[PDB]
């Protein structure tokens, strides 16, 4: 099945096709074969720095015919720039003029922590400590309502935020919409268990990122656990005919999760996407469950004493 149901009545296609790190380059090149070979989601944030090339190759596609606008779920992110209330319109505003669209299908806010305004993305003070902003994640959510309120986006959600700022949330008087969708990191090495626990038992769908660990990430160490190269993973892979990123790709698509692999390569985009014709096993499944190593590819030192950092709670 191809779709999971979300609490505002649409369907949201459970593997769509990630954008962070893809140059622009070759981010173009690589939203049109995804949508060749039969991706609907894609997976965009203006942080990402590539939303207008991204808007280039749906536009075409819709002009040769080859999908209609409907038919497609686009996903963009709120940056922490922009959490104060009279900001959010006009970054939506940007993200939906830079992808040519009209409305998104998802907008999420992108990290709990709101950050200083100005054009700097990741402003710092001078000891890696980011400068917060004067916010807080009620009076963004109120202000991402808003932007249901006036037709820009179809559903809301969040990012990286932990069960007690879902609660939050949920427990915020005079909501107006819940949280559709929390997008986590997600794979092998940091299962998630209780997060998604939590969050499936709200009716809030999970999306898994980095599910192949993110080997481009710009930070990674050398000393780091790479899953893509892990014997263990590529073992399972081989016994089912499948390479270890298929792998990796359907695990979290059996734990009702929605999954985002990125890649800007042709072949790895249509190999990626063929994970429909196998299944795990049981033993697979808990195999790869049990390699948990609580380890996080995002997770920034220069955050961990903002107000709103997630990850010192459990879950
Ligand atoms: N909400 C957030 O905070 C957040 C955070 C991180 C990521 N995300 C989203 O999640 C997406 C996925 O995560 P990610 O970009 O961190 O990493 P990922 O999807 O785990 O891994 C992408 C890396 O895997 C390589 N790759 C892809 N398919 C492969 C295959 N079949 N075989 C071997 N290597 C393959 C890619 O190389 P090539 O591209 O060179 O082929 C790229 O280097 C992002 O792009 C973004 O959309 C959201
Ligand atoms: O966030 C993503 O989607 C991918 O990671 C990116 C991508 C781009 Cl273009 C720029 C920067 C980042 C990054 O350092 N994200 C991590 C991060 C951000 C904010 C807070 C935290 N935090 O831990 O509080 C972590």
């Amino acid at each position: 099945a191809s779709r999971i149901l979300l609490n505002n009545g649409a369907k949201m296609p459970i593997l769509g096709l990630g954008t962070w790190k893809s140059p622009p380059g070759q981010v173009t090149e690589a939203v049109k074969v995804a949508i060749d070979v039969g991706y609907r989601h894609i997976d965009c944030a203006h942080v990402y720095q590539n939303e207008n090339e991204v808007g280039v190759a749906i536009q075409e596609k819709l002009r040769e015919q080859v999908v209609k606008r409907e038919e497609l779920f686009i996903v963009s992110k709120l940056w922490c720039t922009y959490h104060e209330k009279g900001l959010v319109k006009g970054a939506c505003q940007k993200t939906l003029s830079d992808l040519k669209l009209d409305y998104l299908d998802l907008y999420l806010i992108h990290w709990p922590t709101g950050f200083k305004p100005g054009k700097e993305p990741f402003p710092l003070d001078e000891s890696g400590n980011v400068v917060p902003s004067d916010t807080n994640i009620l009076d963004t959510w109120a202000a991402m309502e808003e932007l249901v309120d006036e037709g820009l986006v179809k559903a809301i959600g969040i990012s990286n935020f932990n069960h007690l700022q879902v609660e939050m949330i949920l427990n915020k008087p005079g909501l107006k919409y819940k949280p559709a969708v929390n997008q986590i990191e997600c794979h092998p090495y940091l299962t998630q268990e209780k997060l998604i626990q939590y969050c499936q038992s709200k009716g809030i769908v999970v999306t898994a990122y980095s599910p192949l660990g993110s080997p481009d990430r710009p930070w990674a160490k050398p000393e780091d656990p790479s899953l893509l190269e892990d014997p263990r993973i590529k073992a399972i892979a081989a016994k089912h005919n499948k390479t270890t990123a298929q792998v990796l790709i359907r695990f979290p698509m059996q734990r009702n999760l929605v999954v985002i692999p990125k890649s800007v390569t042709p072949e790895r985009i249509a190999e990626n996407f063929k994970v429909f014709d196998f299944e795990l096993s049981s033993q697979d499944m808990t195999t790869l469950l049990s390699y948990n190593r609580n380890w996080r590819v995002c997770a920034l030192l220069s955050c961990t004493s903002h107000k709103d950092y997630p990850f010192h709670e459990e879950f």
